[PDB]
């Protein structure tokens, strides 16, 4: 066994296999992050910070000695507890396709919006800088009619040229822009025709984020830190219930601030 | 000789062969359903039930005992006479290829209408809960103006993703809609193109419905399990006609309510 | 794991064996049913239904189609908890071989009994009809005097006989009858000896059932149907007890009607 006492929950091995897939396919649904910055092969439990490289001065032990720390980021565990229904567990190997995994799915959906939202607006207690942060190329501003939101993406694209960044060049869009940007036709053409061929990267679905951003993904600018990938660990159970939890252990860390525009809504 | 009684007919082999050819075409032409759901391989006249794995509390057989029965989607069979010349059907083999197979068509039309309505919009006398009664996602108004249509559809996707439900997403069209959709155009623009790229999956032709839906063709979310797939048998004949029917049996089972979205007429 | 979680118990494999031993050779002591009627391999806990070939008329889902629903019996799950001291237990290891099961006896009685009850009086609520309202041939009378049985059983095999179905043909009866039957004598000669050479079958110690049965065990007549067959499995512990259950999922159909006698108490 380890730290993730599965074999302790009352659960069977075809439950298993649909928590499993379950957690998994709507975490994939829900993440934007991931499809764009660099993630790491997960390094084990035993990882708890990734090096900066960078020096920290310190006072010396003593006269004629200099001293620094050095310096590194903290691995942050991330842990979203769901409760599931025995019945539901239970009635799987009995043959249901229904079973009730909504708080599967809704444990999934709080930890990549959470994810996402540390890789892009910043998690300060877990100290990490968000790309929001990070980024030192002019912000823009998100168009009032989503007509003129290829104006606002080719002047972010720019802005990363400028800067003397290579692409591909790939866009984030919040739930709401994406929507509109996928819909809204301009006299009759629609933006979205405009905007694929526009990027050489992706448009991406974003739901966790508000605005968008406009990055390259040219590699070594946004490192995703894995210890631990997204896994399912047993917690307690009576009767009727079971609880568990998905959890990662990772950090986020930006290197470029002008590999990145962000966009406000 | 099976159930069919085919044998007892007197059908020439020749006219066999055009009535099947007719009956498979004309259903297929019709059929929309089966395009976007799980169709199972027919498990033979036996099949009455399919197991939904679930308990249900029955009153127990005595002290210290806990019972319950074991619940179960039946099968309907669905029958649909119709009835051919004999000339029609001696014609075949004399060299015709007009025979009136009109009666034929019909019943196809007929079976695959009561087929796709059981699937979308429910048939309650068979226990089936159609996608329409089984969705939990926001309702959605087809628009007056056919140049909105993309902005629906736009949304309806966004419901899906954020119910955490991967694709590719398919939409089907009452027969009104798709010949709305094929032929609009904003400000000379085919509305068809925008939606056509929009969906990953299929614009499906769906004769048998009203309004239309949006759905994951994912796997494993909608279920059409075949005891026998469409058939057709023999009843009686006279001297100038024989009466046949169209048949199969089968139920369907929606396990995702949030795998749909619904868009009234 | 499957839905037992036999795992989770703290119950040593040593235990375990002596468990299921016990708890097989009372079930077997005390089953009577299973001796004479057709009992089926396994088919899985998927298994909820049998179908019975029939067709119940269902309102059409519209004009010119005819639909019937496919008719089957449900499989009923039947659960026995039972309650073991840890003592029990954990002694077993230790080389006891005393430990007290009389709760796994007490449960695998109460499962045989509930069992054996519902194939020959039914289980209205689990929607078994047993033999005793199957039977179609005239009831007979257990006669006050015991030396008269071998009468009332020859009326039985010739109401058997004279209904066309052939034997073997075995006799069911009660723990009260079969003690009178095995020790009784007429004149001195036991009316065991007349009553076992009388019937080509066997003579079956019935101890759930009230009066006896005479029926044929030519096979296709008497049909129970496992699901699951009987299992044991963990519910719960304490510091001093652990709460397990014997279980079985099954049904009984009785095909005909006249291949039993029912003989009243």
């Amino acid at each position: 066994m380890n730290n993730l006492y599965r074999e302790l929950a009352p659960v069977t091995d075809a439950a298993w296999h649909e928590i499993e897939t379950e957690a998994i396919r709507t975490f994939k649904r829900h993440i934007a992050g991931r499809r764009v910055v660099d993630v790491s092969e997960p390094s084990g439990p035993v990882t708890a910070a990734v090096s900066t490289g960078h020096l920290r001065d310190i006072s010396p032990p003593g006269d004629g000695v200099v001293a620094h720390l050095r310096e590194s980021k903290p691995l942050v565990r991330l842990r979203v507890p769901f409760t599931v229904t025995r019945s539901a567990i239970d009635d799987v190997e009995r043959g249901s396709q229904d079973s009730d995994w909504d708080p599967v799915k809704a444990a999934a959906k709080k930890l990549a919006f959470v994810e996402d939202r540390a890789i892009f607006e910043g998690y300060p207690a877990a100290q990490i800088d968000g790309i929001r942060q990070c980024t030192s190329n002019p912000v823009l501003q998100l168009p009032d009619d989503a007509r003129d939101i290829t104006d606002v993406i080719a002047q972010a694209l720019s802005e990363l040229r400028l800067a003397g960044v290579d692409g591909p060049y790939s866009v984030l869009l919040s739930a709401e822009v994406y929507t509109k940007v996928s819909e809204t036709t301009e006299h009759g053409y629609p933006i979205r025709e405009h905007l694929n061929r526009l990027v050489d990267g992706d448009i991406i679905w974003a739901p966790a984020i508000d605005g968008a951003f406009v990055l390259s993904t040219r590699g070594g600018d946004f490192d995703l830190r894995l210890g631990t990938d997204v896994s399912i660990g047993y917690l307690s159970h009576d009767a009727e219930t079971v609880q568990l939890y998905l959890e990662e252990t990772l950090t986020f860390l930006c290197y470029t601030s002008e590999a990145s525009v962000a966009l406000t809504p």
